[PDB]
RNA sequence: AGAGCACUUUUAUCACCGUGUCCCCAAUCUGGAUAUUUUGUGUG
């Protein structure tokens, strides 16, 4: 790394980490419920595959709120206030978290 | 600054298709709210 770090003359940043943040937490339990699924057969006469067969499965969903804890620290992140402006505005902006 | 906690739960999909709760039936048969009772008493 960095030609064994002489060359870059900085730290390294290993381990440097600013925003910690924890795991969020439904409010709600859950109640096993089910939404059908198809899938059906791609083609029947295709190229492409079909996947032999078409199978029914199932789902389920719920409707929940999520607390969650911030956990902003670090009196040093000041080299860079329009950065932490800009993330916090980001954060205000929060959307299509989850990649479901 | 805690045996240094990142790099991934990811990308698509109609439970679809047809179906008269139908066909007859009486709440029917009789019954005196009847028997007595003064709005009486006097005024230019």
């Amino acid at each position: 790394n960095d030609a064994k770090e002489m060359k870059k003359l900085n730290r390294p940043a290993k381990r440097d980490s600013i925003f910690r943040c924890n795991m969020a937490v439904a409010v709600n339990p859950y109640k096993y419920d089910t939404v059908f699924y198809q899938s059906p057969l791609n083609a029947g006469d295709s190229a492409w595959k079909n996947s032999t067969s078409s199978a029914l499965l199932h789902r389920e969903v719920t409707h929940t709120a999520f607390q969650y804890p911030f956990a902003l620290a670090g009196k040093d992140c000041a080299a860079k206030p329009e950065w932490v402006k800009a993330l916090l505005q980001a954060i205000a902006e929060l959307n299509g978290v989850a990649g479901g």
